[PDB]
């Protein structure tokens, strides 16, 4: 449903409402004017999203739930002890514990906790600046002037920068200084963390793929071959890269169960499903079985996949590319082939040698049966076995 | 054992104690004042650990166990020669060395090496600062407000802020200054490059898992396949990562020997085993010998498990799911079973087709027999061969 | 071809002349002097590259063709308005994205990523400083006097260095001097990012087979295995780093296809090729079937091969190293095979147990056949198999 | 040999005389007093040790080695022209491409080139700072203290502190000042990468182990299982982290070959080779071929390994643990075994079921054969085959 996530969204717009009008507050007493109904509107909003939540880790929930803020608000309290209303917060834990998995999977989990990480970054200046612009000599100054001093220098001491402009004079001061430089580190280290860790996940598949070649070349030329060959093999890998990024077929449908690599092979080699059954007659339980033993493979342009004099035993069936077909030492040219057909058939269900020579033309894609498997599962199935004659 | 842990806590709070006393001391030598009897106490302690510790790697702590400061602080030595106290130091790296060990497992060792890296950070900046405070001119100001002053210079400076309130004056100062900003430069790169660390492996599988399905993703679209197969695929690696969070069971269960993979097998399918033996009569090397043969499978809502004409040969024990059987093609169900049970063993022990039809109904977890396996060590048990007749 | 090249060249010097002179001239209205013609020159680049790039991810294009600009400068318009000329950029997303296609293989991603970074780095600096010296009191000094104020404080502040000479002083000032700080500290968190990926992965192999010796010894060493055996293992590790670089024959030419690694072992090979078949008469199916069954295998010096009263079955062809034939046990050598050569043939074609011992004298880098192979595609052949008598 | 190692080193501290003179001369002038001598035994080291070399690559050696400086520095040049003399560096590339490979291996590569960038900085800094209080007023200063303000000027940037107590006057000071701050926070972005990459690969058994156990644990817990099995498990991997660090024995001893693989096998076996072989009268064909198939395994302690009425047919020997024997369901013990030792073997010989109970009682780390390997091979060898009877 919906409603669960339009009441977390106010939930945090609540506490965002929370943390930015109680410190604000706490210097600002003046506030708490005809403006409680938001506060009690607030509180409510978190004492109705208690017991929703339950329909340690519920402490937070509990004391960012009673108000001990409006107390303190009410009747007037010191400054050691008109602290304590920042209870109201804690909630923000939840907040995050909440979003994190509502938004777990559409985004990359360290993008979001970077930008969690600076959500809380803002709201602990707006709270720093606060804190510093109590921690002054009181003077007649707008408001509005002594604010942007504050955020001014929390943010030039945060960020690790340090202009110099403004500083401590009494020791107090010093001593928030001192802390407030200590969380800027700690800041400043977080989100340098967090970016790294981010970047250093983005070009994977081109780091893979590249040191994947690097390590073959360099195999190769400790082996002394020829640069020919080395051409052949980078093309390779160039065209297995601008297609399927350079995974292989294998690897990837080994990460599926039985049914669903079952499913994508019967939609892949629908085609030859239709047109190999026509005149055979069985189906539904031949067709499933040798699809799983289909083995892919690459030929490049220009390799010979069958010679005229050889005794392969295999057949081919084609799915992208396209090919030609030749006579034996001529280079006479029978037809050409392309997607869908298939060929090395004929000494498959006879054991005479080929007939002729297939070369291809460009970057097949096609796939292969072994026919010692092919050969055992037709066995076992008697009456096409006898339907090959 | 404990006493051994309360001891070297107690090292622990020792060597700390003359980390934060010796500069301090050296800087104001009004102190050592009746104040020796802990310093005799902990150097009984250390004295009295060297031994401990024995019931180049133990040169540290023979360094820190003579008294080389009671010299020094008793009898009045210079300026160069008042230091080599610090010896009395060198045993925080046993401490370290130590508590690596005591604390090696049940925390994040870089966590643990942070906390460590960050005390003795803060034990550094307490003895910079009274370096500082020691190379200035002499004046008339309380000790508390001197010790202050130069703390926040060395948090601004350790911190890479550099305000620039309080600088340098004389050479020497210069050249203390220069040291500690290298030494701020080393030690805000280590803090980092810790916290990077720490953060790059905290979502490991939610970003394995997000790779995996990109791949397979990435990979399918390039054979043109429809979307409702790609939202079978994300919804099955969405339950797969809500309930085991992405691991599989065959390459976890490798990760264990034969005994325990056993005792965790015959944990799990106990039920069945309940269910089994009841009239056959065997037991304890027959259901221990297929229970390790048994291979988990995941059919979708809605997923053909067995078709009415088919010869399957296998048989199927469910765990956790439901399931449906119907007849061949008239939607009819026959009744619905549940985890515990078990089906398709009549063309196990019979070699005939199967005689209706089994679909799915949620997401099952359920288990398989290839039966190949199977009849091959049912054969080598006579006595139940003969048993199903 | 280069055209296209040549052209993507100058629409990226084209956008580089709008962000340079765009902002100088919205601080410096002086400008746009009879300068115009290289405005129209280059509105006429981009809108004569949108239709090309044709022949959201076009949006960009779109809103930088259209001449925003023009009007603003030729017609006076204010100074919140004169604003929106900046549209003109948007195309340096277009040129980075072209570009990181254009040369994505020839250099490290992260390399070319990091280069872009630094671009926009520069380019936004110039931009602030513009920035900045339009929001500074109107003053009768040079405008390149101006100009270098600015650009060493936006520069001092992106670094995070923060010196102070010269700060903000009204409010305003103070608004854009946080907006700076805080894109310098996320501008200066994604270069040490980008840093840190590109050099976590420059010392790979050096690393993988470091740890791989590590694992090696330290498991040895649990086992109480002497040091002898330690140290030609060492020297194995070393021989195989500083020759392949660690990596494993067989493990690569697994990353290939079936043409690409017979067309490789057939380059390797050739020369035993044309020292095998001579007086056999096989050739182009028998040869093409073994080769792929070749297995390396590496020994070190003084490691025996062949003992004089064993029946190995094998065979060894040679590649690289050397080898010293020996007898029984009287350490009499009869001749010295090098490379190319072969060995162990006699007890293949025959059943005798072996004849002499076979010891090496130098790291030998030799391959091996098992035999139950080699004898099992032999009898396939029954023309050479009749041939071996 | 050394006096290649010691060659190189004099080439080093000569680079470094030079790094360290040539700028701190171009603004003293007032040095090449009578201490030419070193400059030509340097001038004369650097070409006598080019031809070495030679017992693109070479430019940086050609451009260091002629005297550029020996000219400039005697016959008085101008300012812009008095540089130039830095030519005689680019000799430290050559000493950091020779000391990568010279100390390639002992140590960490990421800490060298760490190490290197290191002494890098510091040279720059000394250049940097010649520079700066080269571009400065001239006044009648000592020299010591021109230097120290320039150093403490330059560490202050190059570390991204920026206290601002010395600052730039004239744009050409501020012209020098914007190019030392990106390369401090360009040579600020480097340290801390390589720290982090140096960080990021110290605890990776620790990580490794501790992800595998969280994957282990954490799908159990899915499917259930009591706690007991789970405290097993939590031991056993406790056990094989603190004697082998989590490495398992058949990987590792997979990354061996052939003969080092089999020399390994005869030194740990050793004993029970020199136990079994005594009355067999076999030798050195078919102690060889078992040891290559017993495959390690591990039981805790109470766990059955055998029990007193199954047919196991296999065969244990012990290496570091114990065992205890007991009847069928009595629990008395007829001995206990200790390493060294074998049992399992009756059944092996004969067909019997088992005789007795074999319960461990701690952690043992035996080894086993499959027996069907075992009689594969014996039967084989006929001579052992009647043996055995
Ligand atoms: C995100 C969390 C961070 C947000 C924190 C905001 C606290 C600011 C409140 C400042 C109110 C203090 C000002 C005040 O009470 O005025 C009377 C004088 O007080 C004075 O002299 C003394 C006031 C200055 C001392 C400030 C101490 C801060 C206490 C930290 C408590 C919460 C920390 C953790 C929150 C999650
Ligand atoms: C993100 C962009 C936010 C832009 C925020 C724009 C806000 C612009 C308002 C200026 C008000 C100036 C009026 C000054 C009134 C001066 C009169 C006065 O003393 O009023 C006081 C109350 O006011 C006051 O404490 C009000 C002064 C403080 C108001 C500032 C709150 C901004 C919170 C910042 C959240 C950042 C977290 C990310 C006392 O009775
Ligand atoms: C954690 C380790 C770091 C903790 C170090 C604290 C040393 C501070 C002691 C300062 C005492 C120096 C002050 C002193 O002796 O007073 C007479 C004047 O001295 C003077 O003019 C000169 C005193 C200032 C010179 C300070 C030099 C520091 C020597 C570093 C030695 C240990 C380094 C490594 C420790 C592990
Ligand atoms: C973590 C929080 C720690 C809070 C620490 C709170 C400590 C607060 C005490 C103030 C004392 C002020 C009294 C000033 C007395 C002035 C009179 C005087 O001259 O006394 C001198 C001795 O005192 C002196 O050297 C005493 C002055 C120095 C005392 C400071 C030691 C604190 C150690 C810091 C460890 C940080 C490591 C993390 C000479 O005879
Ligand atoms: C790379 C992108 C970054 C490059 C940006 C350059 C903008 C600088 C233009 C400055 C022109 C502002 C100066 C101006 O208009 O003069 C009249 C006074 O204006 C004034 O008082 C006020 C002028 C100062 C206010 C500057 C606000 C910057 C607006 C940001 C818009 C684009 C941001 C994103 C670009 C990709
Ligand atoms: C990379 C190295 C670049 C070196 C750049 C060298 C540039 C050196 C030119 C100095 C001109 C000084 C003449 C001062 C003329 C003063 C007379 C004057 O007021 O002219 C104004 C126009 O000039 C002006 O706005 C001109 C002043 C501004 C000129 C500066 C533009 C440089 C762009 C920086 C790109 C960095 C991006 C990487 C008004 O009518
Ligand atoms: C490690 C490499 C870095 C080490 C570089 C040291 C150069 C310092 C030499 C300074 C000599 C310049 C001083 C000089 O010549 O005096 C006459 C006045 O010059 C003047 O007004 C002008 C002198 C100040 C201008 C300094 C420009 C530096 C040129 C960079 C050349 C090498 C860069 C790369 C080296 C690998
Ligand atoms: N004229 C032709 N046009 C197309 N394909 C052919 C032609 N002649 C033979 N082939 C195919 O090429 C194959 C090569 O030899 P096979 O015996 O495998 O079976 C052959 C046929 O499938
Ligand atoms: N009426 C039924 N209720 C439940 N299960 C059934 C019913 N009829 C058949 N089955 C099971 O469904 C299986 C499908 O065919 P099998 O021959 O494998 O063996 C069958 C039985 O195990
Ligand atoms: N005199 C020799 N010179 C070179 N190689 C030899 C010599 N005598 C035997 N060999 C080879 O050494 C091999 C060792 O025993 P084989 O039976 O395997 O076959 C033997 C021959 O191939
Ligand atoms: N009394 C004994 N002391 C020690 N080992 C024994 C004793 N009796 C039997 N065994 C061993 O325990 C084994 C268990 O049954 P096996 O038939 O495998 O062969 C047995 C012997 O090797």
């Amino acid at each position: 449903p919906t409603y669960t996530l339009v009441w977390k969204v106010w939930i945090l717009a609540v506490t965002l409402y929370y943390a930015i009008r109680i410190p604000l507050t706490l210097v600002f007493p003046s506030l708490f004017s005809p403006l409680l109904p938001l506060d009690i509107l607030a509180s409510l909003a978190l004492i109705a999203d208690i017991p929703l939540d339950l329909a340690p880790s519920r402490l937070p929930d509990l004391l960012a739930a009673l108000p001990l803020d409006l107390l303190v608000f009410a009747l007037h309290l010191p400054s050691p002890l008109s602290l304590l209303s920042l209870v109201r917060l804690l909630k923000l834990i939840s907040v995050q514990r909440s979003a994190t998995r509502i938004l777990s999977y559409r985004i990359n989990p360290a993008l979001l906790r970077l930008l969690s990480l600076v959500g809380f970054i803002l709201l602990a200046a707006h709270g720093i600046a606060c804190g510093w612009m109590s921690l002054q000599p009181p003077s007649e100054n707008p408001a509005g002037t002594r604010y942007l001093s504050a955020f001014y220098w929390t943010i030039t001491t945060l960020t690790t920068i340090g202009y110099g402009d403004i500083t401590p004079s009494t020791p107090t001061q010093t001593v928030y200084t001192i802390v407030i430089e200590l969380l800027g580190a700690a800041m400043y280290g977080l989100v340098i963390g967090n970016i790294a860790s981010l970047v250093s996940k983005l070009d994977a598949a081109k780091l893979l793929h590249r040191e994947r070649v690097e390590r073959v070349t360099a195999f190769l030329s400790y082996k002394r071959i020829s640069p020919e060959l080395q051409r052949r093999i980078i093309e390779y890998f160039d065209y297995l890269w601008e297609t399927r990024r350079g995974y292989e077929e294998r690897e990837v449908l080994k990460e599926l169960p039985h049914p669903l690599r079952l499913a994508v092979a019967m939609e892949i080699h629908g085609d030859v499903i239709e047109k190999v059954a026509l005149f055979k007659g069985a189906g539904e339980e031949f067709i499933r079985d040798i699809i799983l033993h289909l083995e892919p493979v690459i030929y490049g342009p220009g390799e010979y996949i069958i010679r005229a004099g050889e005794m392969g035993s295999d057949v081919y069936f084609i799915n992208r590319g396209s090919v030609e077909v030749l006579s034996a030492d001529e280079k006479t040219r029978y037809a050409i082939l392309s997607e869908g057909q298939f060929f090395g058939e004929m000494a498959l269900i006879l054991r005479a040698p080929r007939t002729a020579t297939v070369r291809a033309r460009a970057f097949c894609d096609l796939y292969r049966l072994d026919k010692e498997t092919f050969d055992r599962i037709l066995s076992r199935y008697p009456e096409i076995a006898a339907q090959i004659q």
